[PDB]
């Protein structure tokens, strides 16, 4: 590419892997969003919350695709794997699944940053720091908060817990 | 499900297949969108055009997921297959690929409508007619228009054709 | 902590030390602020200037406390030592004391950044770069400017110097 | 000091002690504020509530420093001791700790007022009455209200109590 | 300098070299801008485009001069060399020359960043990342886009190519 | 050139020399501007004043480049020489240097006008009269005013002089 400069083939490949992972995380969140609008779950603010999470991950996936083009890399898409479950069991189980998902996404981003550093690619390092790493920390912290409150309130077995959390925290 | 009524298991399964197909079509269009923002393609209104196509297909996929929940069906997600190509070759090739994609999506919707009719599900039939069938006809017609003009202008080999089409029709 | 990831115990401890140092710097500046509103000093814009410096350091201390929580560390507070003097002697002496204070704070931040780099913590490195390191450089530069002008004007012994600097530069 | 009049050295010293105590109370409240934004506590309106308490105590400390200067006294700062705990255990425990803290601060203010009266310093007595004594009574009453409601709701062991109090009373 | 801290003499010297290079790039772009307003070239949006490029490089040069002062370095100016050509031959030749110029400027910035990293100067590294490295990537990508479209349209020999590109892309 | 009329080759060459001289004067003023934002000079309105002088000279250089194109001449750029000093010593020394610079620029413009008159080029003569000669007289007069006041105030050795001039005249 006539724009390519200081852009290692390993970084290009790692960006393509991260694109797939952010698309996958978007899909997991979409699955969770529509679990909570089932007639036998019906927690509409959990639904809205995870739909917003899904949009955020889609935006980050697209920004990585833009980055690939900006640097002269070439996007290579792969299948987006279906999520591990269609039935997410409870508000608490979904929040815990989201927390684990984001820590896995965070680990991948940190490994991508370490690669960028190894290859002396400060543009890529800054891109990750500016748009990904602190956003990931904020989301993980928020999910941790939500898990804590749900557990303390007695979710999933206490009948009022997820209902009240849906209407107060996620409202 | 305590909401389920007149909703055949075959229709539920066929809705799950259509959800996957609309997500797949969304992915194809996303792939096309970022092909046109490559530095060696750089047709930004083709890029915008296919990104909009992608959003429309995502909306239709989500509306089918909502429908499944509304009727008491259960969403079952599957892998979203990667598109057939990462390199879409030209503006004309992409428009022709999109036209073929939409005719395939349209055929699936029409088969879904025929199933709904066979199972005496007028709610499902109306849902498809109201939100899917005429939108598909409009999009196919528009893609046909675009293919015709691109071919007549001399795309892909004529150097001004896709450039001028990008700036005039898709601008 | 269920949110903790890639966060080294040394970094957590170093953050707790920096919190104490930023609180201490806030206290020094508060002391300076109220020195200049003594009836036998009465330089109200020096007073306002150092009060603003104090608020800025309090904000940075709180942002480090927020960071500790965001990353799953645990805040451990220590005594905030009283400043070295209650009588800051003159506008020039206070500005020189502030310059030395900020260089000490800056050195601590740079050592914290070097630790973050050693521990492969790019989130922490970026946090320091984004919110602390350039703000410190700007403040040190401004204090250098003020010291230069005060010295050139003949502070502290020239009777008009601090009075005129208070009303023109700090007004 | 050429402004000093009817201002007893004991009152000056007692004002310096009260400044340290109000700064200490500010620090305790800051500690409490950031306890409630831990991922394993996550009661953000408790956090906001105690942060506001902290700002109020900082304002009262500064107003005492202003008073010292207004009367021709000389501010003598001392170390601000760290709070007794970093882990405040629960919303109820923190509210009870705050109530005890404010009664101790109130006792010190009342002793300061008695000193002012003994030394025939009505300006100092009025300053305390106008800006400190009724504000202290209001805050103690409010903390008493909060403690009562938390206890009645079943805090800290009842899972919904602090969550609901956070969102309704402190929201 | 009484403000100088953690600022290596090599970094100071390298900043002075980068200032000259950004001023030089500004001069090249100014030369290109007025080539396109010749009566025998007369592509006024090419002219505007390169004038804007020139202003951007002047701003970056001045920001490096500000940085030198902020850190306590001392600006040392050198001759600004005249550009390689006064006659830039065509819109396509100028865009290709600009692309090569920016890659050379980018290489210098990346080497400056590597120096900052070697000398443990995170303030300088962040300054380059925040204000220079991503701006350079964006400009190189845009120039790549423009070169691609011009080539595909048949520039410089096809009579309509640069005229149409001037009025559509650069308008 | 098909636009060229009554435009002598000597005038074209002399215009190219004046372009270089106005660019050089712009560079001198830029150097002066950033001398006054050194931490050990820190006269920010001197800095602003000379930056404005620099922009004015850049505008006049560009207007001469436009003139060359308007008349069918061909711009030939040369190196822009670095200024005589990086350290401008004082506000007074810089103002005196600027006065000498502008008289040299003025002499060149007057010689250019005499050439235009010799070659019977009234368009060029009017261009110089309308945009250059009275602007030069105004700037020289202003610099003379500033030099006079600085000298009378006791610059550079009197500590208040440049400080007060910076804040009152140049503010
Ligand atoms: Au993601
Ligand atoms: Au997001
Ligand atoms: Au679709
Ligand atoms: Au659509
Ligand atoms: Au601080
Ligand atoms: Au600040
Ligand atoms: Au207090
Ligand atoms: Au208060
Ligand atoms: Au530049
Ligand atoms: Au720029
Ligand atoms: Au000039
Ligand atoms: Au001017």
């Amino acid at each position: 590419s006539r724009v390519r400069q200081n852009f290692h083939p390993d970084s290009e490949a790692a960006i393509n892997r991260q694109i797939n992972l952010c698309l996958y995380a978007s899909y997991v969140y979409l699955s969770m969003a529509y679990y909570f609008s089932r007639d036998d779950v019906a927690l509409n603010n959990f639904s809205r919350y995870f739909l917003h999470q899904s949009r955020c991950c889609t935006e980050h996936a697209e920004k990585l695709m833009r980055l690939q083009n900006q640097r002269g890399g070439r996007i290579r898409l792969q299948d987006i794997k279906k999520p591990e479950q269609d039935d997410w069991e409870s508000g608490l189980h979904a929040m815990e699944g989201a927390l684990l998902l984001e820590k896995n996404v965070n680990q991948s981003l940190l490994e991508l940053h370490a690669l960028a550093s190894d290859k002396g690619d400060p543009h890529l390092g800054d891109f990750l720091e500016t748009y990904y790493l602190n956003e990931q920390v904020k989301s993980i912290k928020e999910l941790g908060d939500h898990v804590h409150n749900l557990v303390k309130m007695g979710a999933p077995d206490a009948g009022l817990a997820e209902y009240l959390f849906d209407t107060h925290t996620l409202g």
